[PDB]
């Protein structure tokens, strides 16, 4: 028996959105204000803007609807309009990808440690929820301050049941996945270690100029992603053990909370890195419950 999902679903009306600037397109990633009703606030937010696609974005906020989680993004609400909207938390910092690249020359090992801690969390709480995230990436994590990022984008996001099988993201999945299409909460782990990788990269593309359908038998005869210059052998042999071929000997999330934690008390025996060392009734979203 699996327990009733009492999560409420948020229809809000169009009027009361005063979207703004365009942030991205691809879909299309929007911005603005939420001011509900009289409640005498201003929530910054982001909205994601024909077809039977209309079912999967609903699947999206199906799953976004029913998670809560300082780590997690969570859906505030859908707007039924001539297309169905999807209304977020605004992130003003970006992606963590987009921002460690911009980035590089000012991130400390302080930063890198505490958003693997955090991405770490997050994911912990997503396997709580028995949620497989399936593509976990630093594109789809999100910052609202350089202190506080938040794992998104549930588009590919299975619930398991009391390892699931099936376009993915090949340069970020388990072996077992690229070969048997199984997935499971170790096979997130591994995608851990190769978000991490790019965080400890500073951005860097994983497996550079090498073709998707090479990756299985790359993988395959031993090879992994090399040690990023500033990671320590502890940093690196933690992203190795989550590119291990046996998944039930990867690390668990809840473990990987703690070492990373343990670093993140001592960034530098960890991590080398050179130079370490309107408004008025606007509230975030955190700050908005109901
Ligand atoms: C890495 C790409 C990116 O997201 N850039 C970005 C993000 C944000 N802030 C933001 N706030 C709330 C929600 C989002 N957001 C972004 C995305 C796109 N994916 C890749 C993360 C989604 C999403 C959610 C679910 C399903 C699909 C997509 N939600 N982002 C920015 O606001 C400041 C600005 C930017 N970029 C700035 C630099 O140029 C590119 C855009």
């Amino acid at each position: 028996g699996e327990a009733p999902n009492q999560a409420l679903l948020r229809i809000l009306k169009e009027t009361e959105f005063k979207k703004i600037k365009v942030l991205g397109s691809g879909g299309t990633v929007y911005k603005g204000l939420w001011i509900p009703e009289g409640e005498k606030v201003k929530i910054p937010v982001a909205i994601k803007e024909s077809p039977k696609a209309n079912k999967e974005i609903l699947d999206e906020a199906y799953v976004m609807a029913s998670v809560d989680n300082p780590h997690v993004c969570r859906l505030l609400g859908i707007c039924l309009t001539s297309t169905v909207q999807l209304i977020t938390q605004l992130m003003p910092f970006g992606c963590l990808l987009d921002y460690v690249r911009e980035h590089k020359d000012n991130i400390g090992s302080q930063y890198l440690l505490n958003w693997c801690v955090q991405i770490a969390k997050g994911m912990n709480y997503l396997e709580d929820r028995r949620l497989v995230h399936r593509d976990l990436a630093a594109r789809n994590v999100l910052v609202k301050t350089p202190q506080h990022v938040k794992i998104t984008d549930f588009g590919l996001a299975k619930l398991l049941g009391a390892e699931y099988h099936a376009k993915v993201p090949i340069k970020w999945m388990a072996l077992e996945s690229i070969l048997h299409r199984i997935y499971t909460h170790q096979s997130d782990v591994w995608s851990y270690g190769v978000t991490v990788w790019e965080l400890m990269t500073f951005g860097s593309k994983p497996y550079d100029g090498i073709p998707a359908s090479e990756i299985s038998s790359i993988l395959e005869k031993g090879e992994r992603l090399p040690q990023p210059p500033i990671c320590t052998i502890d940093v690196y042999m933690i992203m190795v053990k989550c590119w291990m071929i046996d998944a039930d000997s990867r690390p668990k999330f809840r473990e990987l909370i703690i070492e990373f934690s343990k670093m993140a008390r001592d960034p530098q025996r960890y991590l080398v890195i050179q130079g370490d060392e309107d408004m008025d009734d606007v509230v975030d979203a955190d700050e908005y419950l109901i």
